[PDB]
């Protein structure tokens, strides 16, 4: 359990913890943590897990997550029983997080004109629910239905714009005059994966039910645009790429 | 102004339809309404889009134009269409006459108010993913576009800062058929089977049937102080399914996106 936790939380990000209730403040991921970006940056203000340890199995546990920012920039036997444990507990959990800020600022890219890109949410909540999405603690075999629920989601893109305590500011005021693409919307998604693995049955199933959706483009943005359809097939294709990177 | 408009119509016709005839349209001299049935496209059709696909075949079932002639400069310009089906392929490898007529066009179009219905436009690639042949498909069983004031009340509006349009989408739907059976340019007037599509398990929907609801401004400015383009939408519950199949084929499927926007850099001259 709790060397499940600090194993895995000492990599991404020990005494002191003790898998009681929990709580952590102001951690800062590691430059490494794993997508093509390099972590220029990139910090957690606050973490809370709430374990029901004795009544575990029975009922669901929870994790809340407050401030979580991230910088980016281009570049150039016992353990089956662990195992089973953590999917049972992953299977169940409540996740809510909220202000998260990732933005990724690209200089290399459009030389001449750096942009920022980013991504703005000041809540969302995952939870596991039943067939008829009722939440619930269920625990099944055939699928497994969550429901996510989505406060605030915007996106800005804006062309032509550029300490700890500083930082953390700079990063958490945007939540308003950026040039925003998507303006704040809020809505829910019911999203049910299959864990049968029949071909009979679809891998994932989602039904997103969002309101008003508002969606903005400028002349920078416009001109920019194919540049950045360039762009995102990379981060999603960059593999594919690396053969054509130089080997003189 | 009957003899210009219908001389313009016989040029924007031309472009896409395969062996038109000025015959081929219908006018009522009681109201100065115009009609055409069963249109056949070009195979460059859709050239405009830039995109490396032929169109093997197209089909535009019914077609009626309603020009308020004696009010025109006061109203707006009708156009209803119903049945238009493409199957598309990959493709291997004076003065002031002129300035009226431009003029005239932009009232038009700036206030044309469309509806298109029972829409099935089909791509069937068999070259790329070699042994695996898919389809993609959007069908539409209602599109709508009006023009509107700053208050989305659809009116007849002359503005030169911006131009609102409310466009209503009802039932579109999205298909990916991962190892398909495809009609091909067979040549077996195809029409048929756009005939079933009106009206389940048939097809792979990655999305099923929604209606929406889009207030698009446009500036026309080009003014930096205000967006060129603004979009609101509003939609119902929407429905996305992925097959197995479908997220195996997901990445090809992103290199095909992005092939297709950029072919027009990568031309090839001879």
């Amino acid at each position: 359990v709790a060397g499940l936790l600090n194993r895995f939380l000492g990599m991404y990000v020990p005494k002191q913890l003790k898998w009681e209730k929990v709580r952590l403040d102001n951690l800062e991921l590691q430059r490494e943590a794993l997508l093509p970006i390099n972590v220029i940056k990139g910090h957690l203000g606050h973490l809370v897990l709430h374990i029901p340890w004795k009544t575990l199995a029975s009922e669901q546990v929870k994790i809340n997550i407050e401030d979580v920012f991230l910088l980016a920039s281009p570049k150039e036997r016992t353990q089956t029983f662990a195992q089973a444990l953590v999917t049972k507990i992953v299977d169940n959990l409540q996740i809510t997080i909220r202000n998260i800020h990732i933005r990724y600022e690209d200089a290399i890219s459009a030389p001449g004109h750096p942009f920022a890109l980013g991504i703005t949410l000041e809540e969302f909540s995952a939870v596991s629910t039943d067939s008829d999405w009722t939440p619930a603690f269920i625990t099944s075999i055939q699928s497994a239905h969550k429901l996510a629920t989505l406060e605030s989601l915007a996106i800005y893109w804006d062309t032509d714009a550029k300490e700890h305590d500083e930082m953390l500011k700079f990063f958490r005021e945007m939540i308003s005059e950026h040039q925003f693409i998507l303006k704040p919307v809020s809505g829910q998604a019911k999203i049910e994966i299959d864990k049968t693995g029949s071909h009979t049955v679809p891998r994932y199933k989602a039904n997103l039910l969002f309101d008003e959706i508002g969606v903005v483009l400028d002349d920078q943005q416009y001109r920019d645009a194919l540049m950045m359809v360039d762009l995102f097939h990379y981060f999603i294709r960059h593999q594919e790429y690396k053969k054509f990177q130089p080997k003189g």
